[PDB]
């Protein structure tokens, strides 16, 4: 349908989002990982290349790979970093290759590639994945493509989760050009660029030098720095100086740092830093335009004016954090020329070159208007009682002007006069304006660019009223409002509707010849962008639907991130408006308001958002000091009525301030009605009364070591404070508490104070002994105003009680289920208000408190596991007390609990008042205490189930069409070296298939789940849950405990709440017994021996631990008080290790069931490092009705790779599962079929066993029932099938980035039952060993190196060296053929290569140590690439090589059959050549080119090797001896 809703639906304008801590700045834990594959197409004559792969300014090195233009390294790195989002996207991944580095010499470098860690960022899953690195010289523009590095990038922040490919093996012939590393829309050929980055002037600098300033302005783009000539001792420099960056493009850098700095001989320091955004200056495709930028000023914000030894705000100045104060204003241009690199006739260099640009006037950006700022300081409350009772002025600024102590007709009055604080309460302060409210008013001069501001107001304008219509969606979906999806269609017909009016509207005053390049340029992009904008939410509109409504809500998100993106306009025109509050003329506290916000405009949506209205401010501690525990408080708490216009335009200054005040001015203003008062006097005052209905909260920050809390709530409204009644050791209060504000005096009749309403500040203190609190949280509310001619009528009155999100910092610190009413005093007094119905607490009256309805809540006590010390004594005797809103049940003692942490009774009840609005229900709290002797009960732990709406029990579907159970259904259904492996690496690729299909039979197969076992059965809690207990106080979100170092313990159990009086036949259907309740098919409690075995697989993108960055694994398992370390079997300098392991562990059930498996890298001198480690939780997967205790495999077999584990046959699994869900079956008629319930099953009815004889059996149609036991009707259940999942690898110490996956599957087996056998052998697969012999007979037209010294006769020394695995373990060489005139050599050469080969991963695999200090054999796995060279032989100097060829031994072309028929074609890029593998076909001989690359980087042919390559077995090996060189057996010529 396409009907819609208009309006507000929720009350979410009533609930305001305002946080004290931006996002600005603050640092975060950021991981690059980057795993250079390979290389290839290298540039280099015998190179050794080494990949240096720097991020930031930490670099790191590969292994160097000897004499190849295609090495492969396969080796990964990993850069931690804890910086902001801005730093972090900032810094340049910059991957390299370099040769001949070494302990005292820098390496020659190849090429490099540079992008930075915001393009990998800007990616769909943050990385590029097996991707091609277009390598060039970044010192040469004429220079061509250097090679390609085949690398993975990602970048991952803390708590991101990246759908990481499994590592599979790499047998394609991969495309480089379809495969490059480059963002969507960069073209594979990228030109070089100048980027003129034009410095022309700056305005209103600092006091720096104790008192001038000598400035020069540093660029940093892409790496690369370029600096201007200091303007020695000037506030007004002026340079005229461009910086030329060379750099390709489109540049994947795409921010650029300009920062003035001064010069001083001791102490450089930074003045100011802008960032221009490249994204924001320029556009790419057809449509698009080069990045320009100016010339227009630039405004740059950082540290307070006043000049210090030492300053504490100096990360300000580099643009680190959001400035605080104005710097100066900086006069900037920016253009991009794309160079002709073919042309002779410009320099080839990419030095930064320092010119002069050419200068321009002041008049270009625009001409100079007056502009007047008008404030009105309404109310100043909520101020920091930590900064003294002394006089509190208000500053405020706008660049320079009102700045009296540090900045450089109408005399601007830019300070309020100093008032000093009255008590508010015992933390904050508030200034007592009363009737009169002073005022600023400050003249400032800037040009006139009043239309970026104007279109940016348009498009914000758009993007505001486009969030606040997704937040009113997102709300009553949250609320449960009904139809969300009408709402959202007047959403997107209201965003198609802004953005039509949009380019009716930013058409104005295109008659400015004062327009820049980018003014233009934007300007069509930002028509076409809204243009596309408004035709794709008219698309999207008819798309929305009542099962789509998220996933649209999603996308609608991506409309508004791009108009915030395009609604910042990067040539800034007026700097912000500063409010700081003073005392003692010390700077304190700041709020930052940009200029557009408050610009004036005849057209509505031209107007600012905060012009000519009371804007609610709260001013922050500068810097660092607002975050942590310092930025709290309220600083301090304004009503700050703002204009900002042209001085001609101040005719309607004052017409957004509540009406009935009288103007006070200036003594230089009397008599005059256009001067500006320097206060107002009000004589209208209506009165009001405020109900803060603090009903309930939930979900409190914990402030004691107990893990609870101690919370009142205290409600500030104008500069009155009350406070509700403590409630003891609970993290939900039900305060129940109406505080009514009696007598408030509102000054003046305030426009639409219906629609906008004061706010109200709840502050939420845990209290403590001594009279003092800790901070809890803060929200914020705005109450439903009642007018004195309303009624108190539905259905706007009474207000319903709404959930306001509490917030302590940036951290969530629960709901404050909360009612606000500002009710007017009326003529006729207090009459008319509604009735007011513990001593003199009044209670939330009725109509506003919930309607309650009795429910039962049923509890199942199932256990308690690993309950922890509580004052260093051991938890004896536990019980776990369960409260909810007042009435509860406590649990039977566990009289020993180390002995049986059982509950001798089951199941116990409560009945209590709950609300009949189910989003209204109070948490349930779980409560476990030690009973200690005299009944002294210690608190162990506790836990707060904040939705029961999982637990609440409703009748089930019956209706369903799987309940029907009648009408019978029918469903129907070389060879010896397969093991493990072979099914593992089918079930990966078609894993990898069905993640493809997502996205948009030989071998038997498993399940590989790419995540946790328990994501995909939903964590096996369909009847016994978890609820983790926690002791001790919340850690802050930065240096403090995350939530699992809290966790003292485990309650395990179920809940069950109904409403009371149940129907008879409901409770029937439900099968409710006396002794059980609710909770029927409960398992036996009764502790059972588990024979646990884990198979650990393999690890993948292990976290380096040691300093060569790579770590040694292996598995240490802890289950119970069974701790097996592994450390004698650990892989050596492996970061992606195959274990291949099997554990097994004798577990007593249900108690030592938290499985820990860790990766734990080890050391020789030292402790072993903790990689990682993860928790399975089996006592879920063993009781759990899916049966994760063995997993059921595809089909059944009794020998091979596709064994059958369980030692419960398929047909004794579903006589099992038959008679515990009481289902009729299974009934085997003939064997080819069987009959569970209604549906009937059939598929093969025979079985062969080792040797192939046939033998009939029941077990194939009862695995066939087993694989569909989610069809059956009754009881029917998906099973856990036989898997591999891939399980995080968590480190405590490194928390919210996983920094591996280690890959396992977990097999429990009761031991009341048979035995299984030995475990699987998943160990790795033994590489088969092979010969390669290749006999090198003659070669033909090989180069002539060596020039006679007495007649200059051309001859070469010819020999040729081979190798296999590398140039230190495998190399050979043949004679030599001295003195060659021809280019002829003889030689029948015969090498012999002993290798071993996985053939699955076409890798050579050998042990030998990295280095002959080191302590241990590491297996590497190379590709089967054999090397042949050609060399010229020197007694005297050293060996010259002349040639070379890697062929890849499954993919090397075919031999000519004779020299002339060689070309140079074999070995390049051609693909005329048809391949040939060695491994099939044993036996190529032919001729082969060998290229070397002259001076101008191009291949050309320097000789032929006659080669015959002859591949057998060892076995082979063995009994046809042939002997190395020339020597027997087999002898050769
Ligand atoms: C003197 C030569 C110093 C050479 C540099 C250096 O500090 O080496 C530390 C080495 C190796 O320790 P790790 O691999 O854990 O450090 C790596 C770290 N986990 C990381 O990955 O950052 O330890 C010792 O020498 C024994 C210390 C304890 C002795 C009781
Ligand atoms: C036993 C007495 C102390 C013996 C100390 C000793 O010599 O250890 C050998 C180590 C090398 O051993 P690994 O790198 O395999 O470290 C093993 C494992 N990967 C680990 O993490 O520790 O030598 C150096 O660190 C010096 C290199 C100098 C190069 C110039
Ligand atoms: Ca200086
Ligand atoms: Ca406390
Ligand atoms: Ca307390
Ligand atoms: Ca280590
Ligand atoms: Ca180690
Ligand atoms: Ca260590
Ligand atoms: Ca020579
Ligand atoms: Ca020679
Ligand atoms: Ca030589």
């Amino acid at each position: 349908s396409v009907t819609a809703l208009t309006s507000n639906v929720s009350n979410k304008r009533s609930k305001p989002d305002i946080k004290m801590e931006p996002s600005a700045g603050r640092p975060m834990d950021y991981q690059v990982s980057i795993t250079v594959i390979e290389a290839r197409q290298l540039v280099g004559l015998n190179m050794d290349p080494v990949v240096c792969v720097e991020v930031g300014d930490d670099k790191k090195y590969t292994s160097m790979k000897e004499s190849t233009n295609c090495p492969y390294y396969n080796e990964y790195f990993v850069f931690d970093f804890h910086v902001s989002p801005d730093v972090m996207f900032d810094k340049i991944i910059k991957i390299s290759v370099i040769h001949s580095k070494n302990l005292l010499r820098s390496g020659t470098l190849v090429g490099s590639f540079k992008m930075d860690v915001g393009t990998v960022y800007s990616q769909p899953e943050h990385q590029f994945h097996h991707k091609w690195a277009i390598l060039s010289d970044p010192d040469d523009i004429s220079a061509g493509l250097k090679g390609y590095v085949k690398c993975d990038v990602a970048v991952v922040g803390k708590g991101d989760n990246i759908k990481t490919p499994h590592k599979a093996n790499e047998t394609d012939e991969d495309d480089i050009e379809g495969n490059l590393l480059l963002p969507e829309g960069v073209p594979p050929e990228r030109q070089w660029a100048r980027f003129y980055v034009k410095i022309y002037r700056a305005e209103g600098l600092p006091r720096m030098n104790t008192d001038l300033v000598d400035p020069y302005v540093q660029v940093f783009f892409a790496g690369q720095k370029g600096k201007t000539s200091v303007q020695k001792s000037s506030y007004e420099p002026l340079w005229n100086e461009q910086v030329v960056f060379t750099d390709l493009f489109p540049p994947l850098c795409k921010r650029m740092k300009v920062q003035i700095r001064d010069s001083d001989k001791v102490n450089d320091v930074a003045i100011g830093t802008h960032f221009i955004d490249l994204r924001k200056i320029s556009n790419d495709g057809d449509k698009g335009f080069l990045p320009t930028l100016g010339p227009a000023w630039v405004n740059m914000y950082g540290s307070t004016r006043n000049y210090t030894l030492l300053d504490e705000h100096q990360d300000l100045n580099e643009g680190l954090g959001e400035g605080v104060s104005f710097r100066a204003r900086l006069m900037l241009g920016l253009a991009v020329e794309i160079l002709d690199t073919s042309n002779p006739e410009l320099t080839s260099s990419t030095e930064v070159q320092v010119e002069q640009a050419t200068p321009v006037s002041e008049s270009c950006t625009g001409r100079m208007e007056e502009f007047f700022l008008f404030g009105a300081f309404l109310e100043a409350s909520m101020i920091d009682r930590k900064n003294g009772d002394k006089p509190i002025t208000f500053e405020v600024t706008i660049g320079n002007y009102g700045n009296e102590v540090d900045g450089m007709d109408l005399a601007s009055v830019s300070s309020t006069p100093p008032m000093r604080p009255q008590i508010t309460d015992r933390n904050y302060f508030h200034l007592p304006y009363l009737e009169r409210k002073p005022c600023i008013y400050i003249k400032s001069w800037w040009p006139d660019q009043r239309r970026r501001l104007y279109n940016a107001n348009i498009m914000d304008h758009i993007a505001d009223k486009l969030e606040e219509g997704l937040n009113d969606v997102q709300e009553m979906i949250k609320t449960e409002k009904s139809y969300p999806e009408r709402r959202l269609r007047g959403v997107l017909e209201e965003l198609s509707c802004g953005c039509h009016r949009f380019l009716s509207l930013s058409d104005k005053d295109q008659g400015r010849s004062s327009r820049t390049r980018l003014d233009r340029e934007r300007l069509k992009s930002c028509m076409r962008e809204l243009e596309s904008m408004g035709q794709q939410a008219k698309s999207l509109r008819a798309q929305v639907k009542r099962h789509t409504v998220r996933d649209k809500l999603r996308s609608c998100q991506n409309f508004l991130q791009k108009l915030r993106f395009l609604a910042d306009e990067p040539q800034h025109s007026i700097p912000d408006v500063f409010i700081w509050m003073m005392s003692n003329n010390k700077r304190i506290a700041y709020a930052r308001v940009p200029s557009k916000d408050l610009l004036f405009s005849i057209v509505e949506e031209e107007l600012g958002k905060d012009c000519a209205k009371v804007k609610t401010l709260f001013l922050k501690l500068p810097g660092k000091r607002g975050f942590g525990s310092a930025g709290w408080t309220v600083q301090a708490k304004l009503e700050l009525y703002l204009w900002l216009g042209l001085s001609k335009q101040r005719k309607d200054f004052l017409c957004g301030l509540p009406c009935g005040f009288e103007e006070v001015k200036a003594a230089q203003g009397l008599g005059l009605h256009s001067f500006p008062p320097i206060s107002l006097v009000y004589t209208k005052k209506q009165a009001f009364q405020l109900r803060a209905h603090m009903y309930q909260a939930r979900s409190l920050f914990a402030a004691d070591s107990s893990g609870l809390s101690d919370p009142f709530a205290r409600v500030f409204f104008i500069n009155q404070s009350q406070c509700t009644e403590v409630l003891n050791e609970t993290l939900c209060p039900t305060w129940d508490q109406m505080l009514v504000f009696d007598n408030l005096e509102l000054y003046g009749e305030a426009h639409e104070l219906r629609d906008d309403p004061p706010i109200i500040v709840i502050e939420i203190y845990d209290q403590d002994s001594m009279g003092k609190a800790d901070f809890m949280g803060r929200t914020f509310a705005k109450p439903l105003v009642k007018m004195a001619d309303e009624a108190y009528c539905p259905p706007r009155f009474p207000p319903q009680l709404e959930y306001y999100q509490i917030y302590r910092g940036s951290a969530t610190a629960g709901d404050l289920l909360a009612a606000f009413e500002l009710l007017q005093i009326g003529p006729s007094g207090k009459a008319d208000l509604p009735p007011i119905n513990r001593g003199p607490i009044m209670p939330v009256p009725v109509g506003i408190r919930p309607v309650l309805s009795k429910y039962r809540v049923e509890v199942l006590f199932w256990g308690l596991r690993d309950l922890k010390r509580v004052n260093l004594a051991q938890v004896d005797r536990p019980r776990v007390d369960i409260e909810c809103a007042g009435k509860g049940v406590q649990s039977s003692l566990i009289h020993n609990y180390k002995k049986n942490p059982n509950f001798n009774t089951l199941v116990k009840w409560f009945e209590v008042d709950l609300p009949e609005n189910e989003l209204l229900h109070p948490p349930l709290n779980i409560r476990v205490v030690d009973c200690r002797a005299f009944g002294r009960y210690t608190l162990v732990g506790s836990h707060a189930v904040s939705s029961l709406r999982r637990f609440i029990y409703r009748p089930p579907d019956r209706s369903a069409p799987n309940w029907n159970t009648t009408g019978e259904v029918v469903v129907s259904m070389d060879e010896s070296m397969l093991d493990w492996w072979s099914k593992y690496f089918a079930s990966i690729d078609t894993m990898k298939e069905q993640l493809r299909q997502h996205e948009t039979a030989k071998i038997d197969e498993l399940k590989v789940y790419p995540k946790e076992l328990e994501s995909e059965f939903d964590s096996f809690e369909d009847w016994l849950h978890t609820f983790n207990l926690l002791r001790g106080k919340t850690g802050d979100d930065e240096d403090g405990s995350t939530e699992e170092e809290r966790i003292v313990g485990r309650f395990k159990g179920s809940l069950c709440v109904y409403k009371v009086p149940l129907p008879e036949d409901v409770s029937r259907e439900a099968g409710y017994d006396p002794t059980y309740g609710m909770f029927q098919g409960i398992p036996s409690n009764d502790p059972i021996n588990v024979l646990v075995r884990i198979y650990v697989v393999r690890a993948t993108d292990l976290h380096p631990a040691d300093i060569n960055g790579k770590a040694d694994p292996y598995i240490a398992i802890k289950l119970g008080k069974t701790d097996i370390r592994d450390k004698e079997n650990y892989i050596s300098k492996q970061l992606n290790p195959v274990f291949g392991k099997s554990f097994d562990i004798e577990a007593s059930f249900p108690m030592e069931s938290m499985l820990t498996v860790a990766v734990y890298d080890w050391d020789l001198v030292g402790t072993d490092d903790l990689i990682g480690e993860t928790k399975i939780d089996l006592e879920n997967r063993f009781y759990s009705k899916h049966r994760a205790t063995c997993g059921i495999a595809q089909t059944y077999s009794i020998h091979g790779y596709n064994i059958w584990r369980d030692p419960m046959k398929p047909s004794q699994i579903l006589t099992r599962l038959c008679k515990e869900g009481k289902v009729d079956g299974p009934h085997f008629g003939p064997h080819g079929r069987v009959r569970v319930a209604n549906r009937v099953f059939t598929g093969p009815s025979e079985i062969e066993d080792e040797n192939g004889q046939r033998k009939p059996t029941d077990e194939h149609v009862a695995l066939s029932a087993l694989r569909h036991w989610e069809d059956i009707p009754r009881v029917g259940c998906r099973l856990v099938p036989e898997h591999v999942e891939t399980r995080p690898l968590l480190n405590p110490d490194k928390p919210g980035i996983e920094q591996g996956r280690l890959e396992l599957w977990v097999d429990m087996f009761p031991m009341d039952m048979p035995a299984p056998g030995t475990p699987l052998d998943i160990s790795p697969r033994k590489p088969k060993k092979y010969e390669l012999r290749v006999i090198v007979w003659n070669t033909d037209e090989v180069v002539l190196e060596d020039d006679d010294f007495f007649t200059g006769e051309k001859s070469s020394d010819i020999f040729v060296r081979g190798w296999l695995k590398g140039q230190q373990e495998d190399k050979q060489d043949t004679d030599v053929h001295y003195h060659s005139l021809t280019g002829e050599g003889n030689f029948n050469w015969r090498y012999l290569f002993p290798f071993d080969y996985l053939a699955a991963e076409e890798k050579i695999v050998m042990s030998k140590k990295e280095s002959m200090f080191s302590w241990d054999e590491t297996e590497y796995k190379i590709p089967a690439r054999l090397t042949l060279q050609i060399w010229d032989a020197d007694h005297f100097s050293a060996d010259d090589f002349l040639g070379a060829i890697e062929l890849d031994l499954n993919r090397f072309p075919r031999g000519a059959k004779t020299a002339k028929q060689c070309t140079m074609e074999m070995a390049t890029g051609e693909v005329d050549v048809p391949l040939v593998s060695i491994f099939k076909q044993k036996r190529v001989k032919g001729w082969w080119p060998l290229l070397a690359r002259n001076e101008n980087d191009e291949f050309e042919l320097t000789g032929k090797v006659e080669a015959e390559l002859h591949l057998l077995t060892a076995e082979e090996a063995e009994k046809n001896p042939v002997g190395l060189a020339r020597n027997e057996p087999d002898p050769l010529e």
